[PDB]
């Protein structure tokens, strides 16, 4: 049965990423768009998405708090990692690609003045930069295992990658990429039969 109801601004690419943690956990949520519900803010006074609504009525908003309630309530409770510094790096990354690089892609995304692009494009290179020499260290983000700050980045990675911008450059963050494709492929026989 639904875990809950998850209400989206459906034109913004950043409504990916909590469906896709859902899926990727096994929790099945409605979507709807907090546009076309008639007392969003009775629910929800911010007016802001992400909003969500568990199926027992609790109320909750804020992407990261979210994430750490999916998480929680799912049968992969330790997803934001294990040991002291793997949850608080987790943390970091978690924090940081919402803000700073998803801020970046949706400049670039909703780009309508080409005076404007070039500088909104040079941010995004940046953070990739920055991403592409961390993952010098490490197999993935935090280390060797998959976490939730990897899924998510990967979401990202695929937005920022159909608008055209060269993940090419940047060689740790595509072999990055691929070795993440790779894991919730060979992950999902397993987790698909252990939800139903």
């Amino acid at each position: 049965m639904t875990f809950g109801t998850l209400y989206i601004l459906p034109p913004s690419p950043r409504s990916a990423w909590l469906p896709k943690l859902a899926k990727y956990l096994g929790l099945e949520i409605n979507v709807k768009s907090m546009l076309e519900v008639e007392d969003f803010k009775s629910k929800f006074p911010l007016g802001k998405a992400p909003a969500f609504e568990g199926s027992d009525g609790f109320r909750l908003t804020e992407t990261l708090a979210i994430i750490k309630y999916f998480i929680d309530s799912s049968s992969k409770p330790e997803f934001a990692g294990s040991s002291l510094k793997e949850k608080a790096l987790n943390e970091k990354w978690l924090s940081f690609a919402n803000s700073d690089l998803c801020g970046a892609m949706v400049g670039v995304w909703f780009c309508k003045d080409e005076s404007k692009k070039p500088e909104l494009v040079s941010k995004l290179n940046s953070l990739l930069q920055y991403i592409d020499n961390e993952l010098n260290n490490s197999k993935f983000l935090v280390g060797d295992s998959v976490l939730v700050a990897d899924i998510l980045l990967y979401v990202t990675l695929q937005h920022i990658v159909e608008i055209g911008v060269d993940i090419s450059s940047f060689s740790h963050l595509k072999k990055y990429s691929e070795e993440v494709a790779k894991h919730e492929l060979l992950a999902e026989a397993e987790n698909l039969y252990f939800q139903g």
